[PDB]
């Protein structure tokens, strides 16, 4: 490797192993845990071999005490755990990896929902963060905490069982007892466990101590440590160097992450590149040890810089490898135009709260390496001679192209407007959605480098046209237009709607037209981001912008990506109203009628112009005229996809596109079979 | 069987199959679908062998379109699932009952966000009802009607494979794709599926005479239905009627339920028991076939009237049954005072809206039958001849009593008050709970038959008298009392009180002192039930109130038993003021200074008097008194349980007390091992 990346490409020595690059992905969830283990081995064994040098696995409840149902991690409980874990050990270490187990006790913050056991902590409080269980921890006593260091020890054993390289001491993101005992917020204890830093670092060091004795250097051991909390009390700059200069000698690597899941996955629409940089700075100088870090890394040269300058020995990432798994050998190659940057949307998450395999908006494959045989950077050859027209050059267009361009067919893309991109373009428009436009990019980026792909920028499609230039396979890509009539799920019919009122959606905003007056009502039944994306908008250009929702919050599915508190004080800021827990029930000449959902009290608002964005209807005006045209016999195939099909999520538009490349001349079960594999429950 | 009663002990013919009596379980869910197939098995027997002549799985989906993932329910995709089925069928015949399976297809109800398939419906409409997920379902055409169903014939195959006696066509709780195309809130088609009433029932029509056929005589054919929607343009009387008329005498039983489950699982809290039959009323006289109907049947007079009325054929039951599963027995033996009625928390229900195996306040075997070896009647017998005193009668106590008490050993149960229950009273006497009181009730009503349980009221114990005494074996379920600081989860830490506040938690209100002047402040960070219900109180009590609280929605936890709206609604109607989205960070002498949880705004609000609503400290200075003793060797042991050990709902206190029960005299396996049977993954 060279230029100024053989930087990134040195070897690390973790304990007794050595990485082959300095590019580590660190522990993160995958929404297929223990649920789902040959989905998961296939997807680690794929990082590694992208050129990731150690590859962990997600959080592991070392014990029925740290059950955190409904999440769906990985379990080391018992040696019925064992071949779940080896196999992804396995996995990883023949596609060319270290493999790391990350080793958790959730204490306080396990609610024991589906074990039913006691959940344990420093003090007597309620299960917490990120929880509102009507729970309670108990305290623990020195006996318990014995009996928590044994189950550590029990559970390390079973990590070397398994094959595992780097087993972990977890303390980071308010996650972990160990970080419960180290912040001052959660611990009040009065006895040797609580009380100063000795003491609360005390479980810390036992944990480790414990781990390495165990270890015998037969495995290296991380230790991943909140590092700043961002709250008051919480761990501070002051407690990390206490730590480090303390205990900064006893592991193999220190991971560095935020005390806080919110914190250290935050989203590029509140968030920069890079940006945990000034809480882990000065760090490193305090270990003998390598350090790993993370900040959404996707700019190799800010890779270089975080090296160079001595922040970061490895370079952690945990979306950045989900984007694109085969990001170091982009790098490695010389390649960097190809790389798939992560878009920090967070779509990644959701799938974990959601408990559903995880989802990459920027990487369809995500989720389908083992079930359905998918690959972040392959495709099958083309098993035919075929001319495909794609019609629509939005997310699924484009991926639908990429991917039938990639697999060798003849393909002609076409689109109707002056740019491409489709919802992308429009989208990433909008205040604080700019890197979205990387999934237009990246897309563009490999087209460019295909021959076989014909993009016409500037070409509406009829029926007509097709048949007329004599295309036999059309996939039809033509997006959705937002409803104007109100209806999306408090409404599925049209609402009432005066003739005097303004009334937009965001097509028309997207088109450059705004409202005329200055008091804007946004109706948001989607719940979703644009609603407050929109009104961001019309405040940053001067209306008085109130949003009315039947939501309790603004934007309320945005707590499956950690956006919902941010999304809430960016409104409050920009001095938009939030009208929650309110239907529109009518639009009149010179206002609305609101809803209370709880009462059903009504109310007037006085507006200027009203702004829908409520929910969508598919363009398949040419879908159904060429399936007319398929019938009649003067085409072969029509397919459509993406938002056309059934308006959903960029991600769901990006992945509908890539399913159409992979199925194309595929011979296919009926759907009368599940399209993909699955594992299922052992019967005792 | 006695003369009242005995019309509930008749065979009813079910197509081919005969019930022993007029019990029927209903189909509902338990989380421990497809994941914990044994679980189920094990439950699902027991309600066979308590008397329930049917007994039904929760619904199968039938296919990975009808994905509702992340809820956890059963499937029938594939003859994968076809072990699990077949073996929950099998526990229920050496039940001695018949098994129900409720096939369904959840059609635009259904996210699909694991198998990231298309969800299908009657229009292009987003997933609804209760989801906010960001997918739109596309609308069927003729062709995927024809695959749907053939997609439910071949389920009908399997269910017959699996041996199971009834089979539903589910078109019930707006939760199928049946009920979409039934009701004309989502049908707004024009095709031969929707406009009239005859076109819109095609579906189902469809739906039943293919499952006839695909039956032939093996299995009789359910149908559950809506028959009331509770919204505006959704199914209704004249709807159902119609279905009636042209399609009653198709099925084998008509099952009749509401049309959305927050309509349909209502609370005690917020209904009287039958509620459902304003709605079910003169629909019997329109069919021959059998009837079955839900209205949380506890009380055997209510039940003789249903079908002596002509309302019912059958007794169905949900919650009744997960409460008491020998119910039917109990009725048949005439030991009526032994019922066990389900105080209508909906705790279970919170079971499947977390993903974990479902809990029931009156029943804590439910969960553990399989796991551990629970039986809801059936303790195993006494191991030795031990003498055990129980201190307190709170629901903890109560069950370790009764469940000792069951198993033949001498038991004590020392109460330091004039009334038995603790919680279970204080909290029953609380506006919309009185119901709960039954938890008391039922363990009064089997203390009574047991002569070798002591009971001693008003005494109070202390570490002294018990070792004076001469006791053993101690188990200390002494409860908790609520804190008046401030601390739960927003705060970890005391908040600053001024000595000019009074200040008042929920043990002064149970003890009968009430705030002293006419503006009160409730601060609520407990978030399930309390603090909405004090404010209740207080406003009942002609007091001006305000809940303030950190939760978008007053108890939302609540969410989790379908009562948050009602409950917001009910807190209107009573003009409590709700103050969401805040917390109290300070109390000064005349009022309060709240915190806005977004943007950190203070607003002070001012009042005569503040409740805290918050979390709980153990009363475990006995149980610390004892722990000294035993190590003494004064005692040979103690335990602590309920909220003595851990503060948490009234439902995991019982399950304590039964727990330090079944417990007692065994030879326990290390805390190193699982407390539990489990299955895992099946690799592949
Ligand atoms: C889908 C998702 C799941 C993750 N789950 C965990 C986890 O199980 N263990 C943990 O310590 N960190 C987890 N994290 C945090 C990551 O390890 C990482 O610290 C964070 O995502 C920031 O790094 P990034 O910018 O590279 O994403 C999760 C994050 C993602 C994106
Ligand atoms: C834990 C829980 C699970 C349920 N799940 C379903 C279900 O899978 N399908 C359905 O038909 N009804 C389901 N229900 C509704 C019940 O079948 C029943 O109609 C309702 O609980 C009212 O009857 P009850 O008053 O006897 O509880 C569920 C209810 C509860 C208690
Ligand atoms: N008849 C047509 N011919 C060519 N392009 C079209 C036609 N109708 C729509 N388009 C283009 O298809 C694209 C749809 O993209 P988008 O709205 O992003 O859909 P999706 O989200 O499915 O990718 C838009 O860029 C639009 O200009
Ligand atoms: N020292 C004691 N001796 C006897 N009874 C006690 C003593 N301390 C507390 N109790 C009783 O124990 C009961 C605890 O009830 P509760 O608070 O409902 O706990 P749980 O929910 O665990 O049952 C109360 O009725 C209280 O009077
Ligand atoms: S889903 Fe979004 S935030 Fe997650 S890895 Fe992909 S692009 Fe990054
Ligand atoms: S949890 Fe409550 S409502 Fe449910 S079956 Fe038990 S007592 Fe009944």
């Amino acid at each position: 490797v060279a230029a100024p990346y053989d930087v990134l490409f040195e070897p690390v020595q973790i304990g007794p192993f050595t990485t082959k690059n300095r590019f580590y992905q660190v522990p993160h969830c995958n929404g297929m845990g223990y649920r789902d283990p040959s989905a998961q081995a296939s997807m680690r064994k794929i990082k590694a071999e992208g050129g990731w040098s150690a590859v962990c696995t997600e959080q592991v409840e070392i014990h029925a005490t740290s059950d955190i149902a409904p999440f769906i991690e990985l379990r080391i409980w018992d040696d019925q755990d064992l071949p779940a874990l080896k196999r992804i050990a396995d996995a990883i270490h023949e596609g060319g990896g270290l493999a790391g187990i990350e080793l958790a006790h959730n204490g306080m913050n396990a609610p024991n929902q589906l074990s039913r056991e006691t959940p344990l902590g420093p003090g007597h409080l309620p299960v917490a963060p990120d929880t509102i269980a009507p729970i309670q921890a108990r305290a623990m006593t020195k006996q318990d905490i014995d009996d928590l260091r044994r189950w550590h020890r029990n559970a390390v054993r079973r990590s070397i069982e398994a094959g595992y390289d780097i087993v972990y001491v977890y303390g980071a993101h308010g996650y972990s007892g160990v970080h419960h005992f180290l912040s001052k917020r959660y611990n009040q204890r009065t006895d040797e466990y609580g009380g100063s830093l000795e003491n609360r670092m005390r479980l810390l060091r036992e944990l480790l101590e414990d781990t390495l004795d165990e270890c015998a250097g037969r495995a290296a051991v991380a230790c991943r440590i909140t590092v700043e909390e961002e709250i008051d009390g919480g761990i501070t700059r002051e407690d990390i160097e206490g730590v480090l200069r303390e205990l900064g000698e006893l592991p193999d690597l220190w991971d560095f992450a935020m005390g806080s899941w919110e914190g250290d996955s935050v989203t590029s629409r509140f968030a920069p590149e890079g940006r945990q940089e000034e809480f882990v700075a000065g760090l490193k100088k305090l270990t003998t040890k390598p350090v790993v870090g993370v900040g959404r890394f996707t700019s190799p040269d800010a890779m270089v810089r975080q090296i160079k300058a001595g922040i970061l020995d490895l370079i952690g990432a945990a979306r950045p490898s989900i984007a694109d798994p085969f990001l170091p050998n982009k790098i490695r190659d010389g390649r960097l135009n190809l790389i798939r940057e992560c878009i920090g949307c967070n779509i990644c998450v959701s799938g974990d709260l959601t408990m559903s395999p995880i989802r990459c908006t920027q990487n369809p494959s995500m989720g389908e390496e083992w079930r359905r045989g998918w690959h972040p950077e392959r495709i099958r050859a083309k098993e035919s001679d075929a001319r495909v027209l794609v019609v629509g050059a939005g997310p699924s267009g484009l991926e639908a192209a990429r991917a039938l361009g990639v697999r060798g067919y003849d393909v002609v893309l076409a689109e109707a407007g002056r740019d491409l991109g489709g919802r992308v373009t429009q989208e990433s428009a909008l205040p604080g959605l700019s890197a979205w436009g990387r999934v237009k990019e990246y897309r563009e980026a490999v087209l460019a480098e295909l021959p076989n792909v014909e993009i016409y920028r500037e070409s509406p499609m009829t029926g007509d046209d097709i048949v007329e230039f004599g295309f036999e396979h059309v996939i039809t890509a033509t997006g959705a237009t937002w409803r104007t009539d109100g209806v999306a799920r408090f409404h599925t019919t049209a609402l009432p709607i005066a003739e005097g009122m303004q009334v937009l959606g965001p097509d028309d905003l997207f088109a450059g037209r705004l409202p005329d007056g200055k008091k804007v009502v946004v109706y948001d039944d989607d719940h979703y981001y644009l609603g407050g994306v929109v009104a961001e908008l019309l405040a940053q250009k001067g209306y008085e912008v109130s949003i009315v929702t039947p939501g309790a919050q603004v934007s309320s599915w945005t707590n499956n990506t950690f956006e919902v508190n941010r999304i809430q004080r960016r409104l409050i800021e920009n001095g938009v109203a939030r009208v929650t827990d309110h239907a529109v029930v009518a639009v009149g000449a010179g206002g609305v009628t609101v809803r209370d959902t709880y009462a059903s009290i009504e109310r007037e608002l006085e507006c200027d112009a009203v702004v829908m964005v409520t929910a969508r209807l598919p363009r398949e005006e040419l879908y159904l005229d060429l399936v007319a045209r398929r019938d009649a016999g003067e085409i072969a195939s029509v397919r459509g996809i993406g938002d056309a099909w059934a308006p959903g999520t960029i991600a769901a538009a990006v992945w509908s596109g890539r399913r159409a490349a992979e199925e194309f001349d595929a011979v296919l079960p009926s759907n009368d079979e599940v399209p993909f594999r699955r594992e299922v429950t052992q019967l005792a």
